[PDB]
């Protein structure tokens, strides 16, 4: 997170870090079993880790989970990130509490405008890099389609939206991506990708999750 603030500890407690050796990815707890993060996030050997802020020290209310199965949307397209969205359910199930809960689905898309919670450990540097041990968090509102669109031509499906700062220097950057975007208690975006971070006219894209809860409901369902 670029132009961000420190969270502080534990109060983003659907916040995910998924480890491989080290942190290389965010992601949201949306039930006692499975994790919400990016396509682009898929690799074998993962460990979910909760109740994190620092990733670095042991604090007390981590909890360190293999997953058992990944899934990758069926449509997901790594040249386009069109449906960069992936499931992972966890081999036991998390215990929740204050510190680590469930974020839940929306039942609507949220329109351009609305304010949102960003969230991750990624880099804060847009030129550079510094990467944090402590949570980062921004608030951001969703751009307009338009706006997304006059920025991205011929890169915006209708799986995307566009969430930031047209004058830049507030942005997920790497090592965010598959965190979340919450917006009035609801998950409605995950981070996917952008060019650069925190540049002028180019603002975060994001996985428009209200496209997909009928997947995610149906394949939860059944595995
Ligand atoms: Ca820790």
């Amino acid at each position: 997170i670029v132009g961000g603030y420190t969270c502080g500890a534990n109060t983003v407690p659907y916040q995910v870090s998924l480890n491989s050796g080290y942190h290389f990815c965010g992601g949201s707890l949306i039930n006692s079993q499975w994790v919400v993060s990016a396509a682009h996030c898929y690799k074998s050997g993962i460990q979910v880790r909760l109740g994190e802020d620092n990733i670095n020290v042991v604090e007390g209310n981590e909890q360190f989970i293999s997953a058992s199965k990944s899934i990758v949307h069926p449509s997901y397209n790594s040249n386009t990130l069109n449906n960069d969205i992936m499931l992972i359910k966890l081999k036991s199930a998390a215990s929740l509490n204050s510190r680590v809960a469930s974020i839940s689905l929306p039942t609507s898309c949220a329109s351009a405008g609305t304010q949102c919670l960003i969230s991750g450990w990624g880099n804060t540097k847009s030129s550079g890099t510094s990467y944090p041990d402590v949570l980062k968090c921004l608030k951001a509102p969703i751009l307009s389609d338009s706006s997304c669109k006059s920025a991205y031509p011929g890169q915006i499906t209708s799986n995307m939206f566009c969430a930031g700062y047209l004058e830049g220097g507030k942005d997920s950057c790497q090592g965010d991506s598959g965190g979340p975007v919450v917006c009035s208690g609801k998950l409605q975006g995950i981070v996917s990708w952008g060019s650069g971070c925190a540049q002028k006219n180019k603002p975060g894209v994001y996985t428009k999750v209200c496209n997909y809860v009928s997947w995610i409901k149906q394949t939860i369902a059944s595995n």
